[PDB]
C-alpha cells in the first residue's frame, strides 16, 4: 500500500510547492493570469513536499478531492510517496470559516486521521487566513489535536509531518501567531513564512543603513538574507525560530502574488550561501504555487516551471 507509508524528509534541504483543489477562473491570477489544473502525478519530482489546498470548513474541518475519486486521489499519493515525496493537507486558506469549539480536540485528531488513512497524507500544514488566527478556540484546539495526531503515529514508527505557512508579519515579538508556535516547540518540523503579498512591511538594517520591503525589487537578495537572519536569530523585532526548522516561501510568479516575486534568482543562490557561512544554514524553500508555476500569463506566455527549474539545483 504506498500511500500509507510516510515519507521522510529529514537529511536533505525541501522544495515545497502548493497545489490546489479547485478549478482554474479565466483571470485568477494577481496580473490576470490563469493558473494550471493538474493531478499530482503531473507535477515534477523535485517539489519533494506538496500540500494540498486546502482542508476548511465550520464544525470539523475537512478535505474532498473537487475532481477525483477518493480512490485514485489516493494511488496518486502513493505513486509521490513510492518517490520519497511527501503530500500535506493544508489546513486554512481564504474564506475557510475555521472556527475550532474547547471540546473539539479528539473530533479533529480523529478526522486528521481519517483523511491520513482515506488518502494517504504524510502530514499537516498551517495556513490560517488572518481571521482565524485568534477565532473561537484555534489556538487551543488546533495544536492539542495535532500533538495528539503526531504521537499516534509516532507509535506506529511513522513521522507525521507538521508545517506551518504564516504571513511574516505575523511572527514580530508579542506576535498573537507565537502561541501556535510555541504550542508545538518539538511537534513541528519546519515553518515556512510567506515573503509575499505584505508589500508595504519592511525591516531596518543597521548594517546597511537601509529600510527594505517586501516589495523592493533593487534590494531583494538583502530582504531576503536580512529578513530570514532576523527569524533565525530573533533580531530586528522578530521572534526566533531555529534555522533548520525554517523555510523561506516565495510566490511562483507575479501573477500567484500581488508582491514579493523574485525578479533575479541570484538573490535567492545568494541569500543562500550568505546564510551558509553563518551557520544559518536553511531547511529550504516553499512556494504558492505548483498550480501557478506552470499557469500561463494574461498575454499567454507559459511559466513553464520557472520557479522549479530556477531553484530546485539549489535545493538538491
Ligand atoms: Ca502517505
Amino acid at each position: 500500500d504506498d500511500a500509507a507509508i510516510m515519507p521522510s524528509i529529514a537529511n536533505k534541504k525541501i522544495l515545497m510547492g502548493f497545489w490546489h483543489n479547485w478549478a482554474a477562473g479565466a483571470s485568477d491570477g494577481y496580473q490576470q493570469g490563469q493558473f494550471a489544473n493538474m493531478n499530482l502525478t503531473d507535477i515534477p519530482t523535485e517539489y519533494n513536499v506538496v500540500a494540498v489546498a486546502f482542508m476548511k470548513g465550520q464544525g470539523i474541518p475537512t478535505f474532498k478531492p473537487y475532481n477525483l475519486s477518493d480512490t485514485e486521489f489516493r494511488r496518486q499519493v502513493g505513486v509521490l510517496n513510492s518517490q520519497g515525496r511527501a503530500v500535506l493537507i493544508s489546513l486554512g486558506g481564504a474564506d475557510a470559516h475555521i472556527e475550532l469549539k474547547t471540546g473539539d480536540e479528539d473530533k479533529l485528531k480523529d478526522e486528521i486521521i481519517r483523511l491520513v488513512e482515506v488518502y494517504g497524507f504524510d502530514g499537516l500544514d498551517i495556513d490560517l487566513e488572518q481571521a482565524a488566527i485568534g477565532a473561537a478556540n484555534n489556538k487551543t484546539v488546533l495544536p492539542a489535536a495535532l500533538k495528539k495526531v503526531k504521537d499516534h503515529y509516532a507509535a506506529q514508527g511513522k513521522n507525521f509531518i507538521i508545517s506551518m505557512a504564516p504571513e511574516f508579519p505575523y511572527l514580530r515579538t508579542n506576535g498573537t501567531y507565537l502561541d501556535y508556535i510555541n504550542a508545538l516547540e518539538g511537534y513541528y518540523d519546519f515553518i515556512a513564512p510567506q515573503y509575499y503579498n505584505q508589500g508595504g512591511d519592511g525591516i531596518w538594517v543597521d548594517e546597511l543603513n537601509a529600510w527594505i520591503t517586501q516589495n523592493n525589487d533593487a534590494m531583494k537578495e538583502d530582504f531576503l538574507y536580512y529578513l530570514t537572519e532576523s527569524l533565525v536569530t530573533g533580531t530586528r523585532g522578530y521572534a526566533k525560530i531555529p534555522a533548520a526548522k525554517f523555510v523561506i516561501g516565495l510566490p511562483s510568479n507575479n501573477d500567484a502574488a500581488a508582491t514579493g516575486y523574485v525578479v533575479n534568482k541570484q538573490a535567492v543562490y545568494n541569500a543562500f550561501s550568505r546564510l551558509d557561512a553563518k551557520n544559518l544554514s536553511i531547511k529550504g524553500l516553499m512556494t504558492w504555487s505548483i498550480n501557478w508555476d506552470n499557469g500561463k500569463s494574461k498575454a499567454g506566455v507559459a511559466y513553464n516551471w520557472e520557479f522549479k527549474t530556477r531553484y530546485a539545483p539549489l535545493i538538491q
